[PDB]
């Protein structure tokens, strides 16, 4: 028995509403049936019991239930009442540690995803973004959405890209992604496109950080430089055409963590996506920063 | 706000398989029947769920589609198909302990043609569909209605445009020529299969007081749990096909009926008869 309380979200995607299961708060997103095939998508990745990570966002159930020509698509999970990491940077400032702890904890599930496990497939995302991370009561975030995912298995050389026509959201597209260049036979291609993602994701956390008395206001990726609801020719304009990047705000440079987490945002943004660092070297890089 | 009642209470199992279980249930004021897959028979359910996400097929002569669930459990992933319940079982089941008569025969027989011939036929626009291709066509995958039709069960082997059962394999399926990359190739498939289907039926059928007991094709060539290469023998070596018995051409119903059961098992995939002629051939009769 599930009951639906509030909804928390409506959009293309469809709706997630917050409901009541065993007494306990659980997410129930009803997919628009524009997306069946991330439903499905989805629904194939969360097959897999060794996909279950801290951070990664908790499958209860899945369901496709149909009347006559009527078709409903459920995904049930654990829900964050904190919302999502784009919420929380809006209306929060953080500190070394809550910082910290928030981008390892992201670093941590795209690493879990990434690296296969002989088991559970080598997983790249596609959809890496700020609205896509929930933020947990214990300080760490867990990813979520997996629709647009892509599995691979190195024991088996069998690579799984799916038939989903969506694409990723533009504003955090990569420039192989948008120059339409990328290699899509190619795990290590959707990897890279992670890596892209997850440096963007970085740079809006570390903004909301601060550091003698400084703190920049939450901003989205290339804010500055494209039309608010940008198009993928907005998009790959600044990126591919202008080769715009993200500015480190001059205060970073003041504070060694903040100068740590810029260089590593760098080492994601090169153009030549096999320069880009893997998600292990990040996690690994951020262990070791204070 | 909205409850969604999902609970679904298993009363009893109906069957148990290496695909799973499958088990009577009762959802609110509606019988369901619940397939449990087995680890084993996994790409069964996504197979079936893939194409039931891609359209929603409602025809009278195709088992109904109620949900796919999928539940996270400790340790492992539970996978769960709810359809319409018929309470008359299968096919299989009914014809061993039921003999028919002409007008039943023909409705059991037209019914499967009907709902194989919706499966295969493309239909373009909005409510339209793909053609599928449903490659495990047998008695125990038509479940009998209470209204005399059949409909046809289990697409976890389905194609649109995890092998088949051996017994009910065609020719080409058997000697390894089927032509792979041609939608039609598994179309063909089938229609040897219904053929099968429609002489284990045809059996059962009374003519001048005499019937055949029940058997699954081959019984007298193949053992039980046939191997691939015991089938290929029969089927493609010797080119054997079932036989049809003398008291058949007493009566104008079976005769017509073994006619068109030959027509379906041409040795030649592209000779053999589609499903809408079988259709058109079947509302002749009587
Ligand atoms: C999955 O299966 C079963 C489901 C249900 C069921 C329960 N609540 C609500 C619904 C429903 C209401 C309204 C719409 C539409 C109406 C028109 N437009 C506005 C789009 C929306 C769709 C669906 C249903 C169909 C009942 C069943 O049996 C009686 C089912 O079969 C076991
Ligand atoms: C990204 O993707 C999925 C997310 C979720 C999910 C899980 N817990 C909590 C949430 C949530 C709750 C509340 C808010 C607040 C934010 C502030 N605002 C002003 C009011 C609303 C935001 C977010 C969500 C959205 C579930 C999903 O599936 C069931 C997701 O899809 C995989
Ligand atoms: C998630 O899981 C299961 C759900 C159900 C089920 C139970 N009550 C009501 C529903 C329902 C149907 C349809 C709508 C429509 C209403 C109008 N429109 C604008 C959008 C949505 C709402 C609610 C369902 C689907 C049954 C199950 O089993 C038989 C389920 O498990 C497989
Ligand atoms: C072929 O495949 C599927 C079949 C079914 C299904 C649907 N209605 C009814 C049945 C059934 C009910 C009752 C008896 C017995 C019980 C009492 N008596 C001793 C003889 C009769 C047998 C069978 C089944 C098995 C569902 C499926 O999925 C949920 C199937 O898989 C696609």
């Amino acid at each position: 028995d599930i009951t639906l309380l509030e909804c928390v979200g409506k959009g293309r995607y469809g709706e997630v509403w917050r409901g009541s299961w065993q007494g306990e708060n659980v997410a129930v997103k009803i997919f628009s049936s524009r997306d069946e095939k991330s439903w499905f998508r989805e629904t194939e990745l969360y097959n897999t019991v060794m996909l279950r990570h801290e951070n990664i966002l908790g499958f209860i159930a899945s369901d496709m239930t149909s009347r006559h020509s009527s078709t409903q698509l459920w995904l049930i999970t654990h829900y964050h009442e904190m919302g999502s990491l784009y919420d929380y940077l809006q209306l929060t400032t953080l500190d070394t540690v809550s910082c910290l702890r928030i981008v390892l904890s992201i670093a941590s599930g795209l690493a879990h995803l990434h690296i296969e496990i002989f088991g559970k497939p080598a997983i790249a995302h596609r959809d890496l973004k700020s609205k896509n991370i929930l933020v947990k009561k214990n300080g760490q975030c867990c990813i979520a959405d997996l629709g647009l995912a892509v599995m691979h298995s190195q024991s088996t050389n069998q690579l799984d890209v799916g038939n989903n026509p969506r694409v990723g959201t533009k504003r955090y597209m990569a420039p192989e992604v948008l120059d339409e260049t990328i290699q899509v036979d190619c795990f290590d291609s959707y990897k890279r496109v992670d890596i892209w993602a997850f440096g963007l994701v970085l740079w809006e956390v570390a903004r909301r950080m601060v550091s003698n008395g400084i703190v920049e206001d939450y901003k989205p990726p290339f804010y500055d430089v494209v039309p608010n609801d940008p198009s993928f020719e907005d998009m790959r304009k600044v990126v591919c055409v202008d080769q715009q990047r993200p500015n480190i705000p001059n205060r970073w440079f003041s504070d060694p963590t903040l100068t740590s987490l810029a260089k590593l945002m760098k080492e994601c943004w090169y153009q030549n996506p096999s320069a880009r660092l893997t998600a292990l070297r990040i996690k690994k890089t951020l262990t070791k920063i204070d």
